[PDB]
């Protein structure tokens, strides 16, 4: 049993389609008593936590409001008196875009700055009607708002989830209804996952980048750009060193070599001294593969991998692999494409969501990006869950 003291506002997006109840005449039970064992699972919830729970399907139906009830016993028997539609369509945008503009508006009982903004999303299936869920999902977290989804059974599909939920690892999944319950813990750990954007907290960030032939091969500039962006985004922490934030360089051709480690460095005139030092090499390759791996093994407190390449994985290392390693160990990864060379699938693939995936036409455009990706260079998360 586990615990969570944040201080929140909790919709949840309770699939109410008929093929829940076509599946099993339990089902639904099954979905209520869940989210009534999350309801247990806030220590605030009735001092101060609220939560408010929204039906999707064909349509959107809010059982009720974050400020209707003011005990755990009145929401538990809010969700428990909650009557299901069993729409024949399953509008998860449309729920999505109904819960940024009414769930946490001022009239139902949001908008205190004290709260942390949660959505938990439950479906068995895939939308198939109404608001594209995926501008909805970015509007929604766009206003600050933490994005669980869960996954049950066969009908829906996983990368949409990976979509909408805030990061990949906010995507949980099991086979059935029944089983359900085995993600209490691993949802309440996500929900008391409290992320800031601090670039003075203590953070260890890797750099793996390019060093491909390809990237001076139309223009000998290219890559002292690439170096001038990755010097910029040191300047803007705070401290470095043990003390603060530590740098790391990994960079990636045919294979992959660590330029510098974690420690090796203390101070920004040193760490962009060493960056500026890093040569490309004479092959036109980018094993982006092994630029992850080398990280993972060789340099690897919040974790942040910032990615850059021109060119598509040559396939010694699989990126999804290398990269699906490190998000487990709690490593946030930004990925960034310049030019045409690059595949975007790969970008979506080794970052923790499509929302850290950069491109950018060339390598004098990468100004455009600075904001949004020291934004997440300067993420950092931490876990407040408690047994």
């Amino acid at each position: 049993a586990e615990e969570c003291d944040v201080q929140a506002d909790i919709i949840v997006l309770f699939d109410d389609s008929s093929s829940i109840q076509y599946d099993n005449k339990e089902n639904y039970q099954m979905m209520k008593d869940f989210v009534k064992e999350l309801v247990d699972s806030f220590t605030t919830v009735g001092v101060g936590s609220q939560f408010g729970v929204v039906q999707f399907s064909q349509g959107v139906k809010t059982a009720f409001p974050l400020n209707k009830f003011k005990t755990k016993e009145d929401i538990k028997k809010g969700i428990q008196d909650m009557v299901p539609r069993n729409g024949g369509q399953t509008e998860i945008g449309t729920g999505l875009k109904h819960v940024r503009e009414n769930s946490f508006s001022g009239a139902e009982g949001g908008g205190n700055p004290d709260k942390q903004k949660i959505v938990i999303l439950m479906t068995d299936g895939k939308s198939n009607a109404g608001a594209p869920p995926q501008h909805e999902a970015h509007k929604l977290k766009a206003e600050g708002v933490t994005v669980i989804a869960i996954g049950i059974g066969q009908g829906f599909v996983k990368t949409e989830l990976e979509q909408i939920a805030t990061m990949k690892n906010y995507v949980l999944t099991t086979n059935s209804f029944s089983e359900l319950s085995t993600l209490l813990k691993l949802v309440i750990d996500l929900a008391c996952e409290v992320c800031v954007v601090d670039c003075a907290g203590h953070a260890d960030i890797a750099f793996v980048f390019d060093a491909s032939s390809s990237i001076n091969a139309n223009n000998p500039n290219n890559y002292q750009l690439m170096k001038n962006f990755m010097k910029d985004i040191v300047d803007r922490f705070n401290k470095t060193g043990p003390d603060g934030t530590q740098f790391a360089v990994v960079t990636f051709a045919d294979r992959a070599t660590k330029q510098f480690g974690l420690k090796d460095y203390s101070s920004k005139a040193d760490i962009k001294g060493a960056i500026d030092k890093v040569t490309p090499s004479i092959i036109g390759q980018t094993a982006i593969g092994d630029g992850l791996e080398n990280a993972r093994l060789e340099v690897f407190v919040q974790k942040v991998v910032i990615l850059l390449t021109d060119g598509q994985n040559n396939g010694h290392k699989s990126p999804e692999h290398e990269s699906s390693l490190l998000r487990k160990e709690g490593v946030v990864i930004v990925a960034i494409g310049v030019g045409t060379g690059f595949l975007k699938s790969e970008l979506i693939n080794i970052a923790s969501s499509e929302e850290y995936v950069f491109t950018t036409s060339s390598f004098d455009k990468l100004s455009k990006i600075m904001e949004d990706v020291v934004k997440l260079a300067c993420m950092s998360c931490k876990p407040r869950a408690h047994k």
